[PDB]
């Protein structure tokens, strides 16, 4: 029974064209802030990312609303990890002189000079009107209506720290020789301090690789390029994207569901991919079934309490420290509910 999941999709899909107009404004925007920040000697080497939902074609729900990445290439660094945390760490070690506070990086210095410079820079451009939202980064409001989420992330040309090294169980899927090309490519530090946190921390991105996966998610090098070939892994993870998101608008005024993000949908999704390599485990006509996997799967994750990081093994987003046990509980009844009900909460 895959008729009201068809039905979701279609109706998803609909709303392609009005993201793609909005994209338009902020592609106006962003091109502008880059410009003005080259201009710095710190933010020299900045860039876009290219990196997001909308770019792994899984955008679903909101086109007044943007998410975009600036890279900024970081030449000969030195990580140290914080807390025994695998996924948060120190940069250590030019034209970021300025934001060292001792022998380490400052988040905090760092993020202040990048807010500084898009502040002045919002003010100066008249062609569309732009406002910045008071202390994801930075968010900038166009013309009222669309949100721009600005997130700054440091780029590394290194090896993948060790935490990385049991990750990433691609081989039986994607093939190990995907793996080891994949992992020879950079990784991303995001300033994350995540009573009282350590304001001075970078946490592991690797959303360009969560984006060459699903633009090239099957077995076979034809999944999804003939009619024999279809499959459904993509829009698994748009339903489950979007069962969060609405099961999220329902309960805003709860406070519940709030430390859930759509990562761990994502991240519960590729858990559902290494457990299923076959192409043919993700048939088109089985997306019913497929469906009820990843809802199964997730529902065990918030029962176990236990989530691990796709790329960071020891790092379990499902922790009791992250997330308590009284809000997975009020997850799972949800989500309980809406399967035992063909989705109410779809239409
Ligand atoms: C659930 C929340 C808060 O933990 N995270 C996000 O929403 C989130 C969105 N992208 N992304 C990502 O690219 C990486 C990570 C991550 C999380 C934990 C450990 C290491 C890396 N998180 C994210
Ligand atoms: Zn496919």
């Amino acid at each position: 029974g895959a008729s009201k999941l068809r039905a979701v999709l279609e109706k998803l899909k609909l709303s392609r064209d009005d993201i793609s107009t909005a994209a338009g404004m902020v592609k106006g925007v962003v091109d502008h802030l880059l410009l003005r920040l080259k201009c710095d000697s710190a933010f020299r080497g900045v860039g876009l990312l290219n990196t997001g939902s909308y770019y792994e074609h899984v955008k679903i729900s909101a086109p007044n609303e943007f998410d975009v990445m600036f890279k900024l290439e970081v030449p000969r660094i030195q990580l140290e990890e914080y807390s025994n945390t695998r996924a948060y760490y120190f940069v250590k070690f030019n034209p970021l002189s300025q934001f060292l506070e001792g022998e380490i990086l400052s988040a905090s210095k760092m993020l202040s000079k990048f807010r500084k410079i898009i502040k002045e820079e919002i003010n100066d451009i008249k062609d569309t009107d732009v406002i910045m939202k008071r202390k994801p980064a930075v968010t900038l409001l166009i013309s009222e209506k669309i949100s721009v989420d600005i997130t700054l992330a440091l780029e590394s040309k290194s090896s993948w720290p060790a935490s990385t090294q049991e990750g990433l169980r691609i081989q039986n899927w994607l093939s190990a020789k995907v793996r080891k090309q994949l992992r020879l490519k950079p990784f991303y530090l995001v300033p994350k301090h995540a009573n009282g946190f350590q304001e001075e921390t970078w946490r592991l991105s690797f959303s360009h690789i969560e984006k060459e996966i699903l633009n090239n998610h099957g077995k076979s090098k034809t999944c999804c390029e003939n009619k024999e070939e279809k499959c459904c892994r993509k829009d698994c993870l748009k339903l489950m994207k979007y069962l969060l998101e609405q099961l999220k608008e329902r309960f805003k005024d709860k406070k519940h569901l709030d430390k859930f993000s759509s990562y761990h949908v994502k991240t519960a999704f590729f858990h559902v991919c290494t457990q299923n390599p076959q192409d043919s485990q993700w048939d088109r006509k089985d997306l019913g079934l497929c469906f009820d996997n990843c809802v199964t799967y997730f529902l065990q994750c918030l029962r176990t309490e236990k989530l691990e990081n796709y790329f960071i093994p020891e790092f379990n987003l499902f922790s009791s420290n992250l997330i308590d046990k009284r809000s997975k509980e009020f997850l799972t009844k949800q989500i309980e509910y809406e399967r035992n009900n063909e989705f109410p909460v779809f239409d």
